[PDB]
């Protein structure tokens, strides 16, 4: 891992290992979804802003970034054994959040295998609600990131900026009573973010999987599930396969998530 | 990763990522566990493997896990470079071993050890059985000549029997199922999976207050991808010691057994 020559993004390169692979010996999207976070948390920290990536005036008013949305696109997976190289980047979306934006490449080729954004808000760290976004804590690191517009998609009326509609009961599949193990949980002993993402595909049936790949992922975050909770995952398809997903509690039926997937047949 | 000198032991180093750790940002159990069967992979690559033999594939014959004794000193921290050897032992008759060291990259110390046992199954009949002399025959050039053992010690933990828990277990986790992530390329549960299960049932004051530092597992039964699994715990001891029990919800039918040892930070 390394900086770019104008310290405005980080790339990184990793190669595939064999317990990360699916049935087609090519990485899966939960692997992906990894990779993308340990790019970001290292180039958090080769900036000086790892402590939970924060920046000085957020460690005061006691606030850390969390996810609302993630957005991934693949054209190809890697190969078990090949080396991806990952592209990371940062830009404020004014005083609603930020955005970190990924673009993966084959390390042989430099053809470029898939691309990902995020959307990030703030949320205070000891109670874990949320909180509004302020310029105070927006100049201090901005000169970190690329100053014209610069998108993972650019593209006007694209895939990533698409509103979820809520799936209406009943839901055409289902995979029910779902919890997070310690494996699932991060350093700060909260469900890791791509969890949710394996949780959303649980409810896919399996001959989908095994005759198709996936393409598109699109995954709103509206709640964190807790050590404790238990998660239904819905699924109804809405078509090339595209699906509408809704994560919930199994007792009250509360929503965690909501998502689209689309599917091509291999 | 590169095979040593002699062609008879693997290495390989790791950067420790942010998601593979816990609280104490170091290494969990079951990301030693996958780097483990990481450096095992790559060796039977480096060898000429895809870990099966010629005359395995054409009889059907495939090397099971059925214990897996950890012990670690010192878990890596986030960012720290780990170190990992990895050899191969015949067994004779019974099957085969492949044992791990563990090293801080930094200073050579070696920071934990590894050993387990392999044993020969039929794929289709699941049904368990000794090794031929046609196959040892293929595999035994790759291993040292002179046993090299990661636990040499004349009574060592990794070779204890392991009693069966009784009813009523001290403490339980119930309904553990797989889910597509817990599969390895053979839509088969990957055996971390195992560790991470029988941790589950472990008190959370207990993972909080104590390091772990010896793990023996005991394969005897696979969990298929709809199965639901139920772990049962009890204390059997400033160290702690504690009985596992892995067994399907459906009939009780044990899947694994174990012992675990912590020690207070
Ligand atoms: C500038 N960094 C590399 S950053 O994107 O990781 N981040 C921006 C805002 O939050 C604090 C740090
Ligand atoms: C020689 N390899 C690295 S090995 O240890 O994977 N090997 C021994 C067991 O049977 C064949 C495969």
């Amino acid at each position: 891992g390394s900086l770019t020559e104008d310290g405005l993004s980080y790339k990184e390169k990793f190669v595939v290992r064999s317990y990360e692979v699916g049935s087609n010996k090519t990485a899966t999207v939960e692997t992906i979804a990894n990779l993308l976070q340990e790019v970001g948390c290292n180039h958090a920290q080769s900036v000086g802003f790892s402590t939970f990536a924060t920046t000085t005036t957020m460690r005061k008013l006691h606030l850390i970034w969390v996810t609302a949305r993630m957005h991934i696109e693949i054209y190809k997976y890697p190969a078990w054994g090949d080396v991806v190289e990952i592209e990371t980047w940062c830009q404020s979306e004014g005083r609603i959040g930020t955005r970190r934006d990924w673009i993966l490449k084959d390390s042989v080729t430099g053809e470029v295998t898939g691309r990902a954004t995020s959307k990030w808000v703030m949320m205070n760290q000891d109670t874990r609600r949320l909180q509004k976004v302020s310029d105070d804590v927006r100049d201090e690191y901005l000169v970190f990131c690329p100053q014209e517009p610069r998108l993972a998609f650019p593209e006007e009326n694209n895939r990533s900026l698409k509103k979820i509609p809520k799936l209406e009961d009943p839901a055409q599949y289902s995979m029910i009573g779902l919890k997070p193990r310690r494996a699932d949980l991060d350093m700060n002993q909260h469900v890791n973010n791509v969890t949710y993402i394996g949780w959303v595909l649980e409810s896919i049936p399996q001959e989908i999987v095994d005759t198709h790949e996936l393409q598109v992922i699109t995954l709103d975050y509206r709640r964190e599930c807790q050590q404790d909770d238990v998660v239904d995952s819905l699924t109804t398809t809405t078509s090339d396969s595209q699906f509408l997903h809704l994560l919930r509690l199994s007792g009250d039926g509360q929503e965690i998530n909501r998502g689209t997937t689309l599917w091509r047949k291999k």
